[PDB]
C-alpha cells in the first residue's frame, strides 16, 4: 500500500546520490514489472 | 557490459542481508525489464 | 569533490524510502566515520 | 539481533555489485559506527 507517498531523501553528495538514487529507481522497477519478470530475471542474470 | 560477473557479497546479518539482497534484485531488475517499462515505471511510482 | 552536493530524491512510496533512505544513511556514514573504523568493521561485521 | 549472519547474495554484474557492495559496506558502517556518529554525520554531510 505504501507506494505513492513522496518521501524526499536530500542526499547530500553527488556520487552518494548516484549510488542511492540507483536503488531507488530500481525499487521503482521492483515494485513496478510484473512478478514473473523476477523469476524469469532470477535466471536471466541473478544469482 | 558488466552483467553476468558473479560477484559474490557476504553480508553479515539478516536484516542488512535483506536490504542488500532487494538491491540486488532490484539492480538485476534495473538490467532485466525494459526501459520502456522505465520510462512508464517513471509516471507508474517513481519520481 | 561531490560529497556535500545536495541531490533530492523523491522516492513514492513509505516502504520504498525506507531501504533507500538507509542506504542514503549508510553511504553518508561511509562518507563520515574514519577510515579505521571501515577497516575494523570489515572486520567486524563486514564480509 | 541479526547482524553476523554471513548471507552471501551472488550479485552477477560488475557495475551491479559496485552499487550492492556499496550499500552493504554502507549498512555495515551504519551497525559499526557509535548512533552518535550518526548525529553527527547528520549535521556533517547528511540531510
Amino acid at each position: 500500500s505504501d507506494g505513492d507517498v513522496v518521501y524526499t531523501l536530500n542526499i547530500r553528495g553527488k556520487r552518494k546520490f548516484e549510488k542511492v538514487k540507483e536503488y531507488k529507481e530500481a525499487l521503482d522497477l521492483l515494485d513496478y514489472v510484473q512478478p514473473d519478470v523476477k523469476k524469469a530475471c532470477c535466471q536471466r542474470n541473478q544469482i
